Parts: structure tokens; sequence; C-alpha cells
């Protein structure tokens, strides 16, 4: 009449971390009549897995306190009986599923050990596909996942491990294709997601910020994202007197692109793009994808007024070197 029984767990230090509470859990059971034998336990099993209450009328429903120590539950104060379980935890972010019966007699060694196989494990599936137009596959290109709702992006979902959806998770997580550039996200409810690309890979244009995908039921959704390879070209600056043409030395700039109405710097070779005009006035800029970016001037020439807007250039397929002109300061 007072046996304890121990209950070991799939992924149980992930599971454990989980739950809002360790304390306060009980184990849901049915004591068997007499009837039941726990040597027919794969016929019983197998007989009480469709939920028929029908099934279950004769027997006392009862429960047990459970505790969750550091790698093992236990489950106290059991009296002698042969016990049917279909859940060891049921919870708003948890979910622990398990058809077993379980038998304390006054023969039973304490504390009685079963290792429980977690049923009911179908779940959704999406796998996100990342390439290039020539449908190279993209590594290390970063996502985030919001739930939508009547079009808007309701929430950043909540994710565990890589990756699985659990409400009690963490919001805040970028998501990263694979060497096969390849997302895998399990286990979302049904309903409507959108991927966004927050993190493109340098050198590989978004031709979509968000893709969208709707998951009605258990099977595997593949959307395929597709980035642009840019190429790249140079561009020969030289810094003149706007009157003679002569060279200058000492114009500073530091190189930008524009994004959302702000200049952000260009980075190269772990860095940010600073150019200053030789003692010939030159400078260049070399690599560099196509697209239009902009001399942001951080210092003039010596005795000369600062030019009243950025420099803007564009690289592109289509003179041999710009020239860019100074004005001298009157005073």
């Amino acid at each position: 009449e007072d046996h304890t029984l121990v209950l070991q767990l799939e992924n149980y230090q992930e599971v454990v971390s989980q739950l809002p509470s360790r304390d306060g859990h009980r184990l849901q059971v049915w004591k068997l009549d007499d009837s039941y034998s726990y040597d027919d336990r794969v016929q019983i099993v197998r007989d009480l897995h469709s939920w028929d209450e029908n099934k279950l009328s004769s027997f006392k429903k009862t429960s047990f306190e459970m505790t969750f120590l550091e790698n093992q539950i236990e489950v106290s104060h059991i009296p002698n009986g042969l016990y049917y379980v279909r859940s060891i935890i049921q919870t708003d972010a948890v979910s622990y599923p398990a058809e077993f019966l379980f038998e304390m007699t006054d023969q039973t060694v304490e504390p009685l050990v079963i290792v429980a196989k977690k049923t009911d494990t179908m779940t959704t599936k999406v796998k996100l596909i990342k390439v290039d137009q020539d449908h190279n596959r993209l590594e290390g290109v970063g996502f985030k996942l919001v739930s939508v709702a009547r079009d808007v992006s309701a929430a950043a979902v909540p994710l565990i491990g890589e990756y699985r959806y659990s409400s009690s998770g963490q919001v805040g997580r970028t998501l990263y294709t694979d060497k096969n550039g390849e997302i895998f996200v399990t286990n979302l409810p049904l309903g409507n997601y959108r991927f966004k690309e927050v993190e493109p890979l340098a050198g590989y244009a978004v031709t979509t910020l968000d893709t969208d995908v709707q998951l009605v039921d258990h099977q595997l959704v593949t959307i395929t994202v597709v980035n642009q390879k840019l190429p790249r070209g140079n561009v020969d600056f030289m810094k003149v007197d706007g009157r003679t043409n002569t060279s200058l030395q000492g114009a500073m700039f530091k190189v930008m692109k524009e994004e959302s109405g702000h200049y952000t710097p260009v980075l190269q070779n772990g860095k940010e793009v600073v150019v200053t005009s030789g003692k010939d006035g030159r400078f260049r800029v070399e690599g560099l994808e196509y697209g239009t970016y902009y001399l942001w001037e951080l210092q003039a020439p010596t005795g000369y007024v600062q030019l009243t807007s950025p420099v803007s250039f564009t690289i592109g397929k289509d003179e041999l070197v710009t020239v860019v002109k100074n004005n001298k300061r009157p005073r």
C-alpha cells in the first residue's frame, strides 16, 4: 500500500525545462478490476488505445502526486493494484502522452522503474529551401518566423531547440539556413505563418522579404526562397579643385549605402570602408556588389568647403576615373 513509481522520459531535461512548476502535478490513472491481468498488458493497452469511456467505466479513476526530480519523475503513495496511464504530463506548454500499464504488488521491489514511450507523435512540419537564381543552396541566411492573423504579422513564434515550437519557448531568435540551405521547423500549430529574411548573406540580394506558408494538417510543406547573387565592380575616383582641375590630397570619405532613409556604412575586409584622396587626388573602391552607393564626406581638403551632399555613384555592368570637384573656401 505505499509504493513509489519512477518514470523516465524521452528528452527529459528539456521537457522539464518547459514546465512552469516542477511541483503540484498529478498522475491520472485508472485502477483496473480483477478481470484484468498484467500478463495481458500488450492486448489491454491495445484494447484501450482508441478512447471510449465505455471501455473505462468499470475502473476506478484516481490520481497520485508527482514530483519532477533531476533525471526522472517519482509518483508517490500508490496502493497495490494494476493501473492504466494515458498521459504523464498535459499542460498548455507541454504534453507527454503515454499509454501503459503498471502493477504494484506486495512483492514489488521499490521503486518500480518504467521508461515511458511517448505517444501521439505526428507533428506539423515545414521546410524552407534557400537558393540563388541558379538554385545553389545558401548557407547562413537568417529568417525570423512570425504567425499571421488576417494578413498582419501577429507574433514572433516561440521556439526551442533547432527548431520546434514550444509555447513557453524563446521568441527572439533568428533561424539560419544549414549547409543544404534548409530550415526545418516542427510542431507549429495549424495556421498561417511568414518567414522574414532579416539577415541576407552578403552578395545575395533579397527578392521577397516575407515568404508565407500555411499549415492545414501534418503533411510536410516545402517553400523555396530565391536570392539574387549580385556581380561585383570597382570605381576609381580623383579629387580635384573644380576650377583648376589639379589634384587634392586629404579628402576623406566614408562609403555608405542607403537603407530606409538613412545612410549606413559599407563593410569590407572586416570593417567600414573609409577612403582618403592621395597625393595624386586618387582613391578607389573595389569589389562591392552592384548597386548605388555614396561617398559621405568626413573631411574636406585643407582650404576647401565641404561638399553640399554625398557623392552618389552606381556600380553596374554598363568615365575612366570619376572626377570629384571641390571648391576653394573663399575666406
